[PDB]
């Protein structure tokens, strides 16, 4: 007689849809096989006065409905004032929250801010370590990324960073390059803490949106110290251990870490048409500089293929691809060396700009987000992560952020957002064929969303390894 | 291969679903023919410090999906506490507000607080005038009830409802009989303004939860001036023009008031075991007073079929039924008798509790909810309205709020919430044999929802004439 929703939900199967909500200031997580949001929380209850729901990892479980918990973080101050809201609020809080929170099978409950536990407030990407031992978060408004222990919430290690350019204004202090410090950022508190919650830290006073590097050369982005800005955007784990990238907008750069050793050991160059490195110098125990001749665009996504062979870094702006390196010598960064470049006649400058993606378990293809600006309309691309091609690309509607992707490969579930003021969606494309097979509601801008894995190895292609 | 969502959608058609989220902070619209949400607004935004977004009702719009407006109003106070959430706010805002709000076919827009314009801040029921011209709001702390002018949101009248008990101890105020008195109220302050915004005029801290009217009994609720409680809810309207019926929990009564003349001129007795009204007595221009001999139970819900030919009301807590009234003498509702009651086995004592109805176009079935405190299934029953006899119950899952159906008279369309913490969902059931097609994620803790009318007619099974 009639068509029943409940089939299309049989299709998906039990997974967990966990996401935030920026502007909307509550969290939720969706039961993919019935169509019901399972618990949601809103900020504002717990007294947050900016609760901007950032971004956010879960945990793996070995049974998500009877229990799972996860990281959201949130910015603040004049962040509130840049998306097309007329928001009446003066004074906000400062944001830069990292939220605790534990689904119980009932409720979600807000355990603790890590932010408080461990001095360190950070307000860009979250991701879980490949060992769900830990997470990290990183911020481009303070330039400082760091891996926090998961039981105690305190910071293994810290890095922060500091351009040096070679010409002192603003249009050219990238363009014409610069050095990049990169600085062990030691805890000055009791407890092992620091001293760096809400606004501490920052040298730009609002995150840098999609195509924003014009905006901070062009003199239209306030702090006290722009010249000296990487915009550090997340620190992505490789799947194999050992290693964490750390990506820096501005620069166009990657730094691996090694994460037990606690020093980097390469740099990676981003744009197409410069080395598969450049030279990091050591200048002692605590500081590494790297010079870069020029800047010849900015980076943004950065992360592994599932296996750990790839490595990707996606240049926005003024080049528009994603660069390949191959990491198959997990023993030492410093070989890894470009394989591959993934370009296509539509990437040109800063839109269709691909700020995040998602491989299938076996590796084989890529899921990358395509954003635009009000109007145009954003979509999805699929790569062959084969042979490093474009396959297809599906217009869906406005504003599209993260991608996540069901651990039997079968549907990818991504979010769009209406840039905070018009249609938000849950969208849903099965991977046999590539196509789309609709929308679920979700009155929410969520810039992050994620599947609880069940597994150390489901971590490998949800947020851990890419964002 | 695959089932596609679109394929649900494509059944239901170019409807609009409003609700607001309580709790969430937000309210959301949504497109029934794609799955998006078209728009949301985070009232924190704003700058309000206690968004509980509670009752809402749209003007009819000839075409929603360019433009509608709509009414949602907000708690605050002490009902911040009443729920488990544990909150933790200091100075949390007084809530009574009475929002405006317009979809201009891209964005939510905030064109201003009704309560601020008015003087009058009331937080319980939100309902549109037959005519589109107005809207009314009830409150059941300050037991205050107004119309409301839609061009220039002024009062047109209000009236204050006050309890006189027989025996002066809570455990019998009601019980055992009382008088209430209607006392016109109005404008103190400049310009035709009241100066009730907020907390003021509040004699109960928060408003009764369902079963609540227990609570006042025991003492177990605080404000100035419980003895004198009626708990208003709502003013709903005679869809053929002319009357609107204020319903009041605590005494058992509806009372009917001519809109233009500004009187009332009926009063309703609730229970089964009462005659059709007990005796409205003039005192003097703008009191009059009713004598009730015993409160036999609490009612609630109230409205009209959508002809205007029946009147409803139901009793909760000590009795628990459907009381219905032949109203169908349009001229003259003190001639307004009672022609049937719907009984079930299983309506024994304040649960299930009958607080939400919506009829069929042709008025020949009533979708009702039932709602029980945790853990027990909340659901819908089915009425008979020709013979006034339950149909069927479906079980659904946790605290079932409102119904809305689309105005082809094909699909139902209702809200779970979770109380505030828990599952919540927006719910479809087909009404051809009244079975559930399933359940869209909405991560929202909605009392209210409504699909955006196209005429008047339509109003007339909407948010004007049942709440
Ligand atoms: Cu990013
Ligand atoms: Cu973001
Ligand atoms: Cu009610
Ligand atoms: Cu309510």
């Amino acid at each position: 007689k009639y068509v029943k929703v409940q089939d299309f939900y049989d299709q998906l199967g039990k997974y967990v849809l966990v996401a935030p909500g920026k502007f909307s200031g509550t969290v939720a997580a969706t039961d993919l096989s019935t169509g019901w949001t399972m618990a949601w929380l809103a900020a504002w209850n717990y007294g947050d006065t900016c609760p901007i729901m950032h971004h956010m990892a879960a945990f793996p479980s070995p049974d998500p409905y009877k229990e799972f918990e996860f990281v959201v973080n949130t910015q603040g101050g004049k962040n509130l004032f840049i998306y097309g809201v007329p928001v009446t609020v003066e004074d906000p809080g400062e944001g830069m929250k990292i939220y605790r929170i534990k689904y119980d099978g009932t409720r979600m409950n807000l355990q603790r801010d890590a932010a408080e536990v461990s001095g360190l407030g950070l307000g860009v990407h979250v991701t879980i370590t490949p060992e769900a031992d830990g997470y990290a978060v990183g911020d481009g408004q303070k330039d400082i990324c760091a891996e926090f222990d998961r039981e105690t919430d305190m910071v293994r290690y810290a890095w922060a960073f500091d351009w040096d350019p070679n010409v002192k204004d603003l249009k050219r202090a990238w363009l014409d390059g610069g050095t990049m410090t990169i600085k062990r950022l030691k805890p000055t508190l009791p407890g092992g803490r620091y001293d760096l919650q809400g606004s501490a830290g920052n040298k730009i006073d609002w995150e840098l949106v999609p195509g924003g590097e014009l905006a901070i050369e062009d003199g239209k982005v306030s702090g006290d110290r722009p010249l000296h800005s990487v915009a550090n955007d997340a620190l992505v784990f490789d799947p194999r251990g050992k290693w964490a990238v750390a990506s820096m907008r501005l620069p166009g750069v990657c730094v691996v870490f090694d994460r037990e050793n606690q020093v980097p050991v390469a740099v990676l160059a981003g744009p197409k048409g410069t080395p598969s490195q450049f030279q990091l110098v050591k200048v002692d125990d605590d500081t590494w500089t790297v010079d870069i001749p020029e800047v010849i665009s900015a980076g943004h996504q950065a992360g592994f293929s599932p296996d750990g062979q790839s490595f990707l870094f996606m240049n926005s702006l003024r080049q528009n691809n994603i660069m390949v390196w191959d990491s198959s010598n997990h023993d030492d960064p410093t070989t890894w060396e470009k394989k591959a470049v993934v370009e296509s006649p539509d990437w040109r400058g800063a839109y269709p700009n691909t700020f995040h993606m998602v491989f299938t378990p076996d590796a084989k293809k890529i899921y990358v987000t395509m954003w635009w600006p009000s109007p145009t309309p954003n979509g999805i691309a699929v790569i062959d992560a084969v042979n490093w091609e474009v396959l297809k690309e599906v217009d869906l509607g406005p504003d599209m952020h993260t991608l996540a992707i069901t651990y039997d490969g079968k549907f990818v579930v991504g979010t769009l957002s209406g840039y905070q003021n018009t249609a938000s969606a849950i969208v849903v494309m099965e991977t046999e064929t590539d196509e789309v097979l609709g929308f679920l509601p979700s009155p929410m801008g969520h810039h992050d969303n994620v599947i609880v894995p069940r597994t150390l190895e489901d971590l490998r292609i949800s947020r851990s390894t890419t964002t």
